[PDB]
C-alpha cells in the first residue's frame, strides 16, 4: 500500500471544491525571512499525518491574494502549500525561481513547529501564475528534486526549460498577456520528451482565470500534484483518456498513463 496516499477516493465533483482536510493558515511577514517577500502558509488541520509541500508564485504587480483560493483548495486536498510574495512586485521570471527556491528552504526549516510536524520535506513542488509560471518551470529546471510543476497561464521570454520534473501546463484560450500560442504551447513543446508532460486548454478563459474559483485548474493542479508529489495512482483516471468539456486543448506524451 501507498504510505503516502490521503483523503477518500476522489471524485471530479470532490476536486472542484475544498476536499476533506481542514484549513488553518500562518501569516509570514516580509520581515521575518531572507531570500523572499515572506507570504502564507496553508495546511491541514485534524491529522497526525504528514504531507508533501508546495510553493506557489503570483505573477508581476500581484501578491499571494491572487492564488489565495487556490493555496487553499490544495491545503484542503492534502498539502502543505507556501504561497509567497515577491521582493518587489516587478520582479521576473528567473527572479521569482530563486524565491520559490527560498520560500522551500524557509518552509523546511525555518516555518512553525506545527507545520513542519505535518510536511514531508522529501516530497515538494512548485506551482505558479503568469510571471510566477516562467518562475516554476525555471526552478524546475535548476531543481531536478521536485516532484512536480505546474505553471499556470505562464510567461517567460526563455522558451526552453531542459527539466526532469514532471510539468503540467495549464493554457487560457482567451489570454491577451501570454498568449498560448507564443508561451504556454512552445513551453510545452520545448520539454523533453521524456519528461512527463501535459498540456491543458481553457476554453474561453482569461489570463486572470487562475485568480479565481477555477474548476478545471482544480482537477488538473490536484491531480498532477497527487499523482507526482504522493504516488497517488488514484488520480490518474483525470489525467488520461481525457474528454473534458472545458478544455479547448490536452496535450501529452502519455508517460502517466
Ligand atoms: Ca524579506
Amino acid at each position: 500500500s501507498n504510505p503516502y496516499q490521503r483523503g477518500p477516493n476522489p471524485t471530479r465533483s470532490a476536486l472542484t471544491a475544498d476536499g476533506p482536510f481542514s484549513v488553518a493558515t500562518y501569516t509570514v511577514s516580509r520581515l521575518s525571512v531572507s531570500g523572499f517577500g515572506g507570504g502564507v502558509i496553508y495546511y491541514p488541520t485534524g491529522t497526525s499525518l504528514t504531507f508533501g509541500g508546495i510553493a506557489m508564485s503570483p505573477g508581476y504587480t500581484a501578491d499571494a491574494s491572487s492564488l489565495a483560493w487556490l493555496g487553499r483548495r490544495l491545503a484542503s486536498h492534502g498539502f502543505v502549500v507556501l504561497v509567497i510574495n515577491t521582493n518587489s512586485r516587478f520582479d521576473g521570471p528567473d527572479s521569482r525561481a530563486s524565491q520559490l527556491s527560498a520560500a522551500l528552504n524557509y518552509l523546511r526549516t525555518s516555518s512553525p513547529s506545527a507545520v513542519r510536524a505535518r510536511l514531508d520535506a522529501n516530497r515538494l513542488a512548485v506551482a505558479g501564475h503568469s510571471m510566477g509560471g516562467g518562475g516554476t518551470l525555471r526552478i524546475a529546471e535548476q531543481n531536478p528534486s521536485l516532484k512536480a510543476a505546474v505553471p499556470l497561464t505562464p510567461w517567460h521570454t526563455d522558451k526552453t526549460f531542459n527539466t526532469s520534473v514532471p510539468v503540467l501546463i495549464v493554457g487560457a484560450e482567451a489570454d491577451t498577456v501570454a498568449p498560448v500560442s507564443q508561451y504556454a504551447i512552445p513551453f510545452y513543446q520545448n520539454l523533453p520528451s521524456t519528461t512527463p508532460k501535459v498540456y491543458v486548454e481553457l476554453c474561453n478563459a482569461s489570463h486572470i482565470a487562475p485568480n479565481s474559483n477555477n474548476a478545471a485548474i482544480s482537477v488538473y493542479t490536484i491531480s498532477w500534484m497527487k499523482l507526482w508529489v504522493d504516488n497517488d495512482t488514484r488520480y490518474r483516471q483525470f489525467l488520461c483518456n481525457v474528454n473534458d468539456p472545458a478544455l479547448c486543448d490536452f496535450r501529452t506524451n502519455n508517460r502517466h498513463c
